[PDB]
């Protein structure tokens, strides 16, 4: 296992912690070891090791944004960002748990939850208009054109003909999408990455995790994720409160949202997560 | 009425559905702080503290950006009575009795080094230097306050000793190379425990933060944990030159006078008595 293989390193980083009682989340590039108060990104390849300096810079930049919540703070020293390669990266662990959709059936909760989503997305939107932020995060072009190519290459082989025709209609609108690079975009903002303390009182946003796919891009990508997980009414409430309920934005959201399962499937494919891949491919095979 | 009742409107906004009478309120030199599970709300008492709260929020923003190897209180929300919501760093202080175990002591010393390195490094960053106070000849203004306010409370001997201590303090070089927490006692350093050896969670109470001499934070560590443990920290960090030992000792021996001067102004006669122990 990953915990077994990196036993010696983990014992230095987490002294006196039994690596039996640790969790592991799979990434495309990093295996992230989850401890009580912190997470250890272990590179899967030397190429992955070479990306961790940049990642440390990215997470530092995110930790200084005004999002109204926490983010995984890098626990390396600043000079780590100057390295060719890192053998690991330690980040603070954001406390709290995800929110089941059930909770949003209460009207006051939904109001409160939507409001804090808005704060977060407004923070991200404004941060993506900052030249120092834009300079530190990736901003790939024709990502939608390219993403469609990656689905056809990497996911169609796992699909039925029916699933492939379904995917094709969904990929069809992508080539028409405007290529927007205006906001900081988490890129995988499903419910499991948005952590709440519902200890005392109504749900209060603790923070946001799993920034692997972060970029300067289109805010509709993150609103789509929320739409996918929580449905139309809750989305609409976020759009109203944030002032993003225009037809142009809504159109983009709907187009991206229709691809969101495929986004999760492509991710699960690349990071070897089999149950996430099965879920994402639900109705495609 | 109560502080919680008094601020109940704001608390219902900031902490929706949270029973205000279930919260706690700690105090300080400038701020009333309401403690909730995962965050605190800073309220100013003085009209001056209300005006300075924007600056402190911008400072905490900068601190939340640095690489210190641990958490700091992240600004979540500011508004106008002005308020500032900060994250609650989890964990508790480490009892000095923990340092009796030498494997614990090594790990703690190591983590302190990382913190102080981060603080040191940050001092060089001009962005940080701009957003943080860099008061020149701070130690001399202090000495004048001591003479003005404390000498009259003191014996002739006390004044001899104190004057000797302020003399040493004037001869110190005016150093502004590092971010200096300013108040780095055991209470403001929080740890994760009962999951292997103590891991540094984060640091709080940055109100006295400045660009200055790192010997100030190192003295504070030594005050709280003793000179054996500080020596461990000084060796790991490569700070065990005698110039540094001098600045630390000079600064260390002003803590009684600092406490007394604080207690004098605070009208906190218990502290003033303890601070002046030996000076009267
Ligand atoms: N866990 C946690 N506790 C905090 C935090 N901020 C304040 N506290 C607690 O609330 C108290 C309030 O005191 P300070 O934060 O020092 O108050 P202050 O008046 O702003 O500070 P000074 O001007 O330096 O005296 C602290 O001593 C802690 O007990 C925080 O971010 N996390």
């Amino acid at each position: 296992g990953i915990l077994q293989a990196n036993r010696v390193l983990l014992s230095r980083l987490l002294p006196g912690v039994e690596p039996e009682g640790l969790t592991v989340r799979h990434g495309q590039f990093h295996q992230v070891v989850i401890a009580s108060d912190r997470v250890v990104c272990l590179p899967r390849t030397a190429a992955a090791a070479a990306r961790l300096p940049r990642r440390a810079a990215v997470m530092r930049v995110l930790a200084g944004l005004d999002l109204g919540c926490r983010t995984p703070r890098p626990l390396c020293e600043g000079s780590a960002e100057g390295a060719v390669e890192l053998p690991f990266l330690v980040l603070s662990r954001v406390p709290g748990a995800p929110l089941e959709a059930d909770a949003l059936e209460d009207s006051k909760v939904a109001e409160v939850v939507a409001a804090q989503y808005v704060t977060l997305l407004s923070g991200l939107a404004s941060a993506g208009a900052d030249e120092k932020v834009r300079a530190a995060l990736p901003a790939p072009q024709g990502r939608w054109r390219q993403f469609a190519a990656d689905v056809r290459a990497e996911l169609f082989p796992l699909m039925s003909d029916g699933g492939c025709r379904q995917a094709e209609r969904e990929l069809a609108a992508l080539d028409s999408l405007p290529d927007i690079t205006e906001a900081v975009v988490h890129g995988n903002l499903g419910a499991e990455n948005v952590l709440w303390v519902r200890d005392d009182g109504l749900p209060r946003l603790s923070g946001v995790i799993d920034w692997d796919e972060v970029s300067i891009g289109d805010p509709a990508e993150d609103l789509a994720a929320i739409g996918a997980g929580y449905g139309k009414d809750f989305l609409d409430q976020v759009l109203t409160l944030g002032g993003w309920s225009d037809r142009r934005m809504a159109t983009r959201i709907a187009t991206i949202r229709a691809t969101f399962a495929l986004q999760q499937a492509l991710s699960a494919c690349r990071d070897g997560d089999e149950e996430e891949l099965a879920d994402g491919l639900t109705g495609y095979r």
